[PDB]
């Protein structure tokens, strides 16, 4: 009731938002490439006018979500991105070159697909597979409704090569999500096992193999247990920091299947880990920002990165508030689904400071503790995205940060990533999901976690036809 008005007209300019920042014939991003995703169109405090891998792969993978739910309009534009893609694997950067595997790690290019030259928290590794996950779900579609040589031909080898490219590289050192911090990253190791375990599942549906794949995927799930604290997920490994941090919100958010428990081990938005982690996570900036004065414990507020950024000053983050809430969608539908709700003593707190009677327990949909529950994680959420609402500019404009006292816009205007964080928060809320990526299997953590790597292939895509 409280947001639906806003939110389905603001998911509108949301979708056409993304387009304008999609060239060749985006109406914001004139001198782009066909299918190169510019981060921003601010080309000065700050110059965003680039392209992330990383941020074009989290917005792809929220084109492609709506592609496969009826938006089948879409298709040119996801094309035109794996056509660039090919392009932009082959081209040799500071990082490396694509035989050699390194500098699919390039955290980000020039909008003519050239390389960036310059000085950069260069790299970082989840990129690759952030990638790759986007591009498997369309290869998926491809595949069941007959279109087999694309996704044989064209989208498995640019995946081969992102495979290749997890299972030798991760367990290297590199930078984070927010490009500030070497070391290892939360974010990074989540979103790289789902590549292996989705991209092993596609690589076996083209008639093919990806041997490397299966190896390590249980040893970087091995790994992933380790960021946990008791308390909440560490963000970052070599970190003077809290480790709390708007990262492991993001991690579990994209890497949550639908047809999956409350699984502690690899962190889903309804697991116990995941559900302290928010309590934690979002606590960490109740008091730091003066716009949130004022908001208890049981409501929402704007939700940074983490409260040690200091970048412009260090607000709260759209995207980040609209992960606060995404989760708690995810969380919503895994309750649904399975017709329980399990409150244990990690997560405890994350219930109590909503729901003042909560204690340990397992409630049914049917009980009167479940409903009581999701009515106050409903109000939680929907506080988030109200929050986003108020800041969000007349024309429906989302920015990456807004102010830490007052609210208003601030750093790259029009920033791709916060109309996908919103376009995916929404969907979640209305219970659309995207497919599984195989989670069921891959669950079981190892006896031990072995330090390796495995090697796959890496050849270049030429662009040849279209079949
Ligand atoms: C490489 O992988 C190994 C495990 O395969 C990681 O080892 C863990 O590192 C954390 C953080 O230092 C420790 O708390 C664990 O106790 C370590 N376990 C073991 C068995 O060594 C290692 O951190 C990984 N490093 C990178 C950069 O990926
Ligand atoms: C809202 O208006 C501003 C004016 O500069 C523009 O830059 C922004 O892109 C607009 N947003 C739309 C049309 O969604
Ligand atoms: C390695 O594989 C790629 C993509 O299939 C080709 O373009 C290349 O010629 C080599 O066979
Ligand atoms: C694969 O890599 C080669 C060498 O960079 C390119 O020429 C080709 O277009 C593709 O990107």
């Amino acid at each position: 009731a409280t947001l639906d008005s806003w939110l389905s007209n603001e998911a509108t300019v949301a979708r056409t938002a993304i387009l304008n920042n999609i060239g060749a014939d985006g109406a914001w991003v004139s001198g782009a490439d066909s299918g190169i995703v510019v981060a921003s169109p601010s080309t000065d405090n700050p110059d965003y006018f680039y392209t992330w891998t990383r941020d074009s792969g989290l917005v792809l993978k929220t084109l492609v979500d709506l592609f496969r739910n009826g938006d089948t309009s879409l298709l040119s534009t996801i094309e035109n991105y794996i056509s660039a893609q090919a392009i932009v694997q082959g081209i040799s950067n500071p990082s490396g070159d694509l035989s050699s595997g390194a500098g699919l790690g390039e955290p980000k290019f020039n909008v003519d697909e050239t390389a960036y030259t310059g000085s950069w928290g260069r790299p970082q590794r989840d990129g690759p597979a952030l990638r790759a996950t986007a591009m498997i779900g369309f290869g998926q579609w491809l595949l069941d409704n007959g279109y087999t040589s694309t996704a044989t031909d064209i989208v498995w080898p640019l995946v081969r090569n992102d495979l290749s490219y997890v299972a030798q590289y991760w367990n290297q050192t590199g930078y984070d999500l927010w490009e500030e911090v070497n070391g290892s990253s939360f974010f990074t190791i989540a979103v790289q096992h789902r590549a292996l375990v989705e991209g092993s599942a596609f690589a076996t549906a083209v008639g093919s193999s990806c041997s490397w794949c299966d190896s390590q995927a249980p040893e970087i799930l091995c790994y992933l247990q380790s960021f946990w604290t008791g308390s909440f997920i560490l963000a970052n490994f070599d970190s003077s920091r809290s480790g709390k941090d708007a990262n492991t919100l993001l991690g579990s958010i994209h890497t949550f299947d639908p047809e999956a428990a409350c699984d502690d081990s690899t962190f889903q938005p309804c697991s116990p880990r995941a559900l302290a982690n928010h309590k934690e996570v979002v606590d960490s900036f109740r008091s730091i920002y003066t716009l949130n004065d004022g908001l208890s414990d049981s409501e929402a507020v704007a939700v940074g990165r983490y409260p040690e950024d200091t970048y412009y000053n260090g607000n709260p983050w759209f995207l980040c508030t609209l992960a606060a809430a995404e989760q708690l969608y995810d969380a919503l539908y895994q309750w649904d689904k399975q017709g329980s709700l399990e409150v244990t003593d990690v997560s405890l707190d994350f219930f109590k400071a909503l729901y003042s009677d909560a204690a340990t327990g397992t409630y049914s949909s049917s009980s009167s503790t479940y409903s009581s529950i999701v009515d106050a994680v409903k109000t939680f959420a929907d506080g988030f995205v109200s929050i986003v609402e108020t800041h969000a500019a007349s024309n429906g404009s989302m920015s990456e940060q807004y102010d830490k006292s007052d609210g208003e816009q601030l750093s790259a205007r029009d920033l791709t990533w916060s109309y996908a964080a919103l376009l995916t928060a929404n969907n979640r809320r209305n219970s659309v999901v995207p497919a599984s990526w195989g989670e069921t299997s891959a669950s079981s953590v190892p006896g031990t976690c072995a330090a390796t790597s495995a090697i796959g292939t890496y050849s270049s895509v030429t662009v040849t036809s279209w079949p």
